[PDB]
């Protein structure tokens, strides 16, 4: 029975100009803090935690951000991957191939009996999604159903809870298509900030609305 | 740089039962509260105000429910049409076509040259655009460009910023496909409780926010 949480990281940059470090230091903290994140989702019984690596827009930093974060991200893969269940999806054609051809050997190899799942999301935007599953199935089918879109959609489930936290209150290219119920929580910490406190006083928030 | 807005209304049963009246009288001050609304919106140099006036979810409602959303979200553009562009989209199919038909007219006659628009979005759900879009195009083109999606979309173009009063921390049906950059406020006033203070710090904060569309400061 799925309960699935979303986790939509932000404030990496600013969490470096605090701490007086490296962009690549605040990422390996982040990388660190979505461990930890993925062990909190797990404890708390979500069968599918799923991270929004990047947008469409981010890959459109630069060359060396978009190997900081894409490195990040990976190393948590590299990390977990033993011991959960590891997918991903999205517009994976403006994902630069080293972090396809890495992501893809390690879910591979990654713990398919596990009851829990860390799904990556990368390159999204509701445009290049819908543009996606129109033209594999353009002139193919008779009409689309709810169904097949479910089924090609780049977040495979519904959402039941989404939390952004560093201060931003908009999706940023992030929101879940299939997800008409998904609940929202925004907070102002800095994703490299948050306690176990905070994200159980998330769920709190979260869990109290139904 | 031009901007504008749109607004999820929301609270109309929990106002009926705050206020002790019937819902038709929440309905009747949700009407005064959007023509108010609309005008504050063109007051603050917004070139569209958008409206989500239903989701699919919201026909599966009773007839009687039904009737009276629509007619007093259409008595919003019987008072206001006459001095602004009136425009409408969205999953047509599962609107009574009596308020098509109304809204329609009214559409002939508001003011296509206005310089302020105000646009209802009907039975908004983004699993029936999409369908719709697809739908439409199915084996007539080559392949889905993004300029064919955005002149196809229920939301015509990127919105700026959204208000969602009422509470509740969530988009339902109503997140605007071609807005991946949209700010999104949310505030416990309910909507007919919102006056132009309440709107007027709520543009503070959404104004304020810096804007990076996934990039960073140069
Ligand atoms: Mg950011
Ligand atoms: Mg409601």
């Amino acid at each position: 029975m799925m309960t699935n949480l979303m986790l939509l990281p932000d404030g990496m940059r600013r969490w470096s100009q605090k701490q007086g470090i490296s962009l690549d230091d605040s990422y390996a903290a982040m990388t660190d803090k979505l461990v930890e994140f993925t062990g909190w989702a797990r404890e708390e019984g979500f069968t599918t935690f799923y991270v929004t690596v990047s947008s469409v827009a981010n890959y459109s930093r630069s060359e060396e951000q978009v190997t900081t974060a894409m490195n990040a991200f990976t190393e948590v893969v590299r990390r977990c991957h033993d011991t959960l269940n590891f997918n991903y999806s999205g517009t994976l054609e403006v994902v630069p191939e080293r972090w396809l051809t890495e992501l893809e050997a390690l879910r591979a190899k990654s713990d398919s009996q596990s009851d829990f799942t860390l799904h990556f999301i990368m390159g999204m935007s509701l445009a290049h999604e819908v543009i996606g599953i129109f033209n594999k199935f353009n002139g193919k089918i008779p009409a689309l159903t709810e169904e097949l879109l479910a089924a090609n959609a780049y977040v495979p489930e519904p959402v039941d809870f989404l939390i952004r936290p560093g201060g931003h209150v908009r999706m940023s290219s992030f929101y879940p298509l299939m997800s008409p119920f998904a609940e929202m929580y925004f907070c102002p910490t800095l994703l490299n900030d948050m306690t176990r406190a905070d994200f159980d006083v998330a769920l709190e928030d979260l869990r109290e609305r139904d």
